[PDB]
């Protein structure tokens, strides 16, 4: 039922990764909502269950496959399937708990983790912060294997958590931010793994706030500036949507768009 997008780390290139992220964005957004040239994800309110999720089937050079389920309202990875088992992060509410029963319905073994899937929780389980977890094609290749082997005892919990952190950033964050997509393209082009710098981390941390600031803006102008960081960790002040058009590819729905109000 739910749309499936396929990606493999096996011989991945800048182009194959670019095609993948473009396809993910295309399945996440409908085109009904574009504000200051930036697309908005579907509103959760009144969204039919048959339109709620997309599936990302990840394959690797090791000939293993896992399927991630993404919530279209926020691009969040809500769980995964590997063969005969599926695992879901602890739902935030009763609506989300019902929603995930519509995923991987023919799987033999269904589990809900007692932990949530946010970075804070995953970092504490990994024993490492995002700033110290290497990203790139190699890490993703390895993450796919780690997810695959969890049900059979091959993967320790910190490795599993680290693997989720890798997947979330290389898929969901890349979908949300052209800038983060670009950072992953660079890693793939040179086949060089590296942890995300402060520019990546601060964008990830600020996605909700940036989405709200843009949507609540007066003709694009922020009421309050948002502080981001450069690659070297120095401050970058954002006052306007204009500077973010090349940076952010999609926003979470936060408010109704104000009337056109042309002069």
């Amino acid at each position: 039922q739910y749309p499936i997008i396929n990606f493999t780390t096996a011989g991945a290139t800048v182009q194959s990764y670019t095609n993948f992220i473009r396809a993910v964005r295309g399945r996440l957004t409908t085109g009904a909502d574009v504000r200051h040239e930036i697309p908005v994800l579907p509103n959760r309110v009144g969204l039919p269950i048959n339109q709620r999720f997309i599936l990302v089937e990840l394959s690797n050079h090791a000939e293993l496959s896992v399927t991630l389920a993404l919530d279209v309202t926020n691009a969040y990875v809500v769980g995964y399937r590997a063969g005969n088992s599926a695992y879901f992060f602890h739902p935030d509410n009763q609506e989300d708990a019902e929603a995930i029963t519509h995923l991987f319905t023919d799987v033999q073994n269904r589990y809900t983790f007692a932990f949530g899937g946010n970075y804070d929780r995953l970092e504490q389980l990994a024993g490492n912060l995002r700033e110290n977890i290497e990203l790139g094609n190699g890490p993703l290749e390895e993450a796919i294997s780690a997810l695959y082997y969890y049900s059979t005892g091959g993967t320790q919990l910190p490795t599993l958590a680290r693997s989720f952190i890798i997947c979330i950033q290389m898929i969901s964050e890349a979908a949300r931010f052209q800038y983060i997509e670009g950072e992953m393209r660079t890693r793939i082009r040179y086949n060089r793994r590296s942890a995300p710098d402060p520019s990546v981390i601060t964008l990830e941390n600020s996605w909700g706030r940036l989405s709200t600031a843009i949507q609540e803006s007066n003709q694009g102008a922020f009421a309050s500036p948002i502080q981001l960081q450069r690659r070297n960790g120095s401050k970058f002040s954002v006052y306007d949507v204009s500077i973010l058009i090349p940076i952010i590819a999609l926003m979470v729905y936060r408010c109704a768009p104000p009337p056109s109000s042309q002069f």
